């Protein structure tokens, strides 16, 4: 549902998510996250199930943040890929990938992996 | 190099992911899969990170696709995670997720990972 | 240190995890999940850091589990990819891989990613 | 097949795998990488499953290797989750859990995820 995602979220670390769900399938919005080389906001950019099913199935989604801003460039991105359960406590439940931009020879180790869970607080 | 991310792309399943890179960081276009809970083209939007580094590493970037289209609905989406390589022989070298809704009794094993490796060949 | 990972955990499914971590970095026991096409318990193997750092750094380790005992076979096996880290509430905290045994064809979809967190019951 | 998975494998970063295969399900051996915070050989331990499906499907196996030896500790630990496919042209295909033990405040940024493949080769 569109509305049930759009809001501001927060996560474990401490990180805020602003996001706004479109009619079409569409998330915009940006991410301050807490840790890493991060400073300031990024714009995020990902699509979600506009036609998720009935019953108490999650809304699968994802997005994308580039960690680079007028401020800092870190040479990286991570990928949120998780399911939105809305509910009187809604949460974004999520694993992501971040990689990062590397030589032929370190691409072996150029990508983490993880997990988020995100809280909303406001619309 | 980043701008060249621009094209036709396919990978070793023969999917065709077709993106317009932006200036300024954004990526759009279509993704069409060749395997799964999928007909026809999908939207998918991303970002690159415009100003990579001397040194010859790669141009990081990320996508995803919502697996829902006026065909197929596969309440899934996809995120690809990786980095853009030009020059002679250009690749882009990703891992994805695909996540699933499902009831949280089944939300253990909603997520597949893989890995996919396009180039315009 | 073995002492602190050698008991009985679970983990937020219900699952089951004994083990004991010998002195030269092994870790043997025995795995009952509380989901999936498995039932009664499944000999896992792993290896340990037997020397972490001081500080309060996690003990990196790691073990696997195939599907298949005496009752059940589900031509799969995961490998749990974690750290351990001590205190009065002991936590294995990980990520895992549960891959498929499949044909050529449905292999981009043989495995599964997910976390699972312990804690720590008995020595 | 299965049986078939004894032998020394090497990756496409040059890294030897040396495995035996039990007939109950353990594996064996020692693996040697060729990238990281590592030097000789480390010992290794995991399980497949020693009665794979008619139908044409891998084995599914996975194992652990604590790059801690009698040269290097690098307070880590690798998983490698995978299949074996024999034939003309044996492959383990795999997807790998590279988790370091770091402070909490470094958690979220402990585990590197990877994919090699295999062959005898
Ligand atoms: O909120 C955050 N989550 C983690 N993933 C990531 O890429 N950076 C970290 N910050
Ligand atoms: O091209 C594809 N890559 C794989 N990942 C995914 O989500 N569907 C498959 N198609
Ligand atoms: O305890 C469990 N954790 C999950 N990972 C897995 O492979 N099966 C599930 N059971
Ligand atoms: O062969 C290797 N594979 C990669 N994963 C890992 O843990 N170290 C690297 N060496």
């Amino acid at each position: 549902a569109e509305a049930g995602i759009t809001g501001t979220w927060y996560n474990q670390l401490g990180s805020t998510f602003i996001v706004t769900a479109g009619a079409d399938g569409a998330l915009t919005g940006t991410y301050e996250s807490a840790v890493g080389n991060a400073e300031s906001r990024y714009v995020l950019t990902g699509r979600y199930d506009s036609a998720p099913a009935t019953d108490g199935s999650g809304t699968a989604l994802g997005w994308t943040v580039a960690w680079k801003n007028n401020y800092r460039n870190a040479h990286s991105a991570t990928t949120w890929s998780g399911q939105y359960v809305g509910g009187a406590e809604a949460r974004i439940n999520t694993q992501w990938l971040l990689t990062s931009g590397t030589t032929e020879a370190n691409a072996w180790k150029s990508t983490l992996v993880g997990h988020d869970t995100f809280t909303k607080v406001k619309p």
